[PDB]
């Protein structure tokens, strides 16, 4: 059986919808505070204790971070419809190729309201 | 790989358990700050860049939901014994039938103790 | 310097004097929280200003009174809205707690109330 | 006693005054709480200071402004700190909900203000 | 279609992490407010709709709670490397010979950050 | 007006006077919640009482005096209570913030202490 392991984030950015019906509160500019979590799976080095560091994923992710956060996302290419659907999987993209063990993206944009990319 | 999406609604009622052993706190009439957690899972529109709506959720949970909120379970027909484990299937059941993507559903009757139904 | 501790407890209530068929006079219920605050100064030697543990015990008795029950059927809490109720609360506490400040309880996550003094 | 009721609305602002390239400048935004507190005395029949369904219509075109929009757009928010916008709210609210008392806001989950009387 | 349940308790405790490299924050004596949870996946018992009790569930997790609470891990055996990786599956080993049903086991020694073993 | 910002801080502790087999006195540790709190008049100019990274700089000496530490080595610390702990904390900061007007700290989510003044 397997070990999976998970960090959070939160950011603080404003967005905007560009294809919801014109009356529609979520094509205003607006914003939110944002959270993040990445979660890895992989194995566990017997002698660290560790699937990985977190030093090193969170400097790995920090790039990342910086360009959202206390930002507007539609300006970052690939976010010109930054939709929690979009934006989990525009992160996946960005990670997944420093940080293989990247298991799953979830984005939370309001309390009560995320999504799970894989 | 894929994505799925989820909402959080919160509702007030009182339950009490019909087959506990006479003494348990829990066949008392009391009540409880349940949280219920839908959970989709589907494809992106690539246009809307949404796995659906939520106005279009919310509005379809709606009717479900107001027959829960400020009410006393055990007079819902299919809820004479209002478990977490009974009420999240309940749910799964009046919701799937108007939202064919929901994927899961999560019953949470204290802060510290849930339920997720497939 | 003022401690405080907190306890949720789960419980059923309507309201008896609300209009017509408004939802809160249907017989509904919530998931509680109570919040005993006390001022006073600390022992020098102890730390402390009471246990929490001494704080646990004076309150158990009402705590299990409230904690799976319908508040109605209570005398004193006819009518069972916070305000009613952390008062109702209060009026229990400081007799076996008299270093006891503020009572606060809240029905729902966002909403709630506090009796002081 | 008093009473308090919470929202949250999802809103955008970047602050003016701020140096050369400092993160608040940029035009970012957040999740805010709100929370409105008020302090009376108990209707000795109802058992309520006021409804918490008198308070959200009385609040609600304030609210609405300020949800899903952007700050600084809002005349008197040039400018939209904490401090500012808890202020901001309260010379709306304290002439539609006299009994009012405090206005907190928090911007993060970690920070926040209040605009007491 | 399958239901899962699910339980958390809180622990607090000190511990430090033996192999961290020598400055490490990890390695100094420290502790955290740790969350677990614990996760039961069953059928339903028609007549009580409990997957199981949670008296029972409680009682049968307490000795191994009562280890670890208010109480500094490396010196509970097993727990020499008190990592979130090492701990879970501490637990998920001590419990899983006393709750069959045992799914999974969640430890989070922070807010922002935890483990899922299974 | 008031501010306040929070932080957490991961760290271990026992309380040495207390009786036989107590469990808090068994060493064990908890995570940490800091409040501290300041009240003073908005720069009509800035719309701020302090920036929020005035104050992270001017606690963060102390903060990483707590952080992953064990706090009966820290002198002043010797039975680290919330009581003693909050005072302690005040103390400190007070010197080096002296707009600051409370400090409130948490062992646990649900107990929790307020050092005024
Ligand atoms: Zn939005
Ligand atoms: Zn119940
Ligand atoms: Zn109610
Ligand atoms: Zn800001
Ligand atoms: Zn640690
Ligand atoms: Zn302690």
């Amino acid at each position: 059986m397997s070990t999976t392991l998970f960090k959070d984030f939160t950011f603080e950015a404003a967005h905007r919808l560009p294809h919801v019906p014109e009356g529609h509160k979520c094509g205003r500019l607006h914003g939110h505070s944002f959270m993040v979590r990445l979660e890895i799976t992989g194995e566990v080095d017997p002698h660290t204790g560790w699937i990985i560091d977190f030093a090193e994923l969170k400097a790995a992710f920090k790039p990342t971070y910086e360009r959202l956060d206390h930002h507007y996302l539609n300006d970052i290419p690939g976010l010109e419809n930054p939709t929690s659907e979009v934006l989990a999987k525009w992160i996946w993209d960005q990670v997944k190729p420093v940080v293989p063990l990247l298991s799953a993206v979830m984005v939370k944009e309001t309390c009560t309201a995320g999504c799970i990319y894989r």
